[PDB]
């Protein structure tokens, strides 16, 4: 009922948003575009930010779950091979002009680098813990700490993402950024 | 005169949001422990923020000068060695108390994502491209474009610090961290 309100303005925020980015659609056209009243909308989020925030983490999931098909359909036969198809996975997935405009341009600005870090860190870390983990049980990859690995990774391709976004050239961004991650990854993998 | 009254000011801003936080301390309290009326504080800064720039200015300059320091007195004699040791100064500068909260905590909050990220690019950028294009002269790195590699190395040397800067053991995370950083510049590094 309140579910359903929520849901629908979630919706029309993430493709009105999507498409324009959020400092050119105010709450007004996103409630207009979902079917309810700016009560009802005020109702269920105090203001815009907030509804942002609630965007962030459906695509946030979104990227999770295509990342993790991507690995899969990848054919990768070592831990080596998955951290290549899962670096090349978020390239591709972070490269849908969707994803580019709400998590690489728009949700640095509105929450913050702190609030990026958090989000990008609850939906991340997982998956590349257990990526490194495996990488370090199939001998390829030396022993170590893997949070501190992982969170530098991140790092690294939370920023090769956001310079690719941001270029004058996406696409010769794109291909020279991947050689980059390719070496970066290179160097530690084993083999 | 004035000019004294600008020192003066951004050096007590300086070490009391260094002690306390950005947050924690007014502009009548710094006004005071520089000796300075409201008046003439008004009359340098329109604001609080407008004097946090200014802080942020001089703090990262002494960032650079400090790395530039710790990184002639290493003893470095190739390209290789003074990237180890720039990372090494880095984590070293990174954990000052004051550079921690005025660059690491605050300076993301206060300026906003873009102010923020273009000071950092403006002061990290020169330096890193130019350690990398005499790594790749020397033959020590390979041949490869000079920015999209700084900016991956830029992004996973924030993110170092914040993961240090944030953990609850942060000595143990400073020595794993470095122990990371250090194996992921092995791999890419021909000596
Ligand atoms: O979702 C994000 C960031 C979301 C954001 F909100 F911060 F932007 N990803 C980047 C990190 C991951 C997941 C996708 C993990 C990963 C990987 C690759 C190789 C070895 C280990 C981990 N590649 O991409
Ligand atoms: O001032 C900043 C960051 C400011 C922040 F606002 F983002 F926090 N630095 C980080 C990157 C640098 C310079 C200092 C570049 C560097 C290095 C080391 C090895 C090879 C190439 C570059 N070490 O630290």
């Amino acid at each position: 009922r309140s579910a359903a309100t929520r849901e629908a303005l979630i919706t029309g925020a993430r493709k009105l948003w999507g498409l324009r980015g959020y400092a050119e659609v105010g709450t007004p056209e996103i409630a207009t575009e979902a079917g309810v009243t700016r009560g009802a909308m005020y109702h269920q989020f105090a203001d815009k930010a907030a509804l942002f925030r609630d965007v962030v983490e459906v695509v946030e999931q979104d990227v999770m779950a295509r990342m993790a098909t991507l690995v899969a359909a990848s054919g990768a036969a070592t831990p080596a091979d998955a951290i290549r198809a899962a670096v090349d996975a978020w390239l591709e997935v972070s490269g849908d002009p969707e994803v580019r405009q709400l998590i690489l341009l728009d949700a640095p600005v509105v929450l913050g680098w702190a609030g990026f870090r958090d989000v990008a860190q609850r939906y991340s870390l997982g998956m590349t813990e257990q990526l490194i983990t495996e990488a370090i049980r199939a001998g390829q990859l030396a022993r170590q700490p893997v949070r501190p690995l992982a969170q530098v990774l991140i790092g690294a391709l939370d920023e090769a993402a956001m310079f690719i976004a941001t270029a004058d050239d996406p696409k010769r961004a794109r291909r020279e950024t991947r050689q980059v991650l390719r070496r970066l990854i290179d160097g530690m993998l084993n083999g």
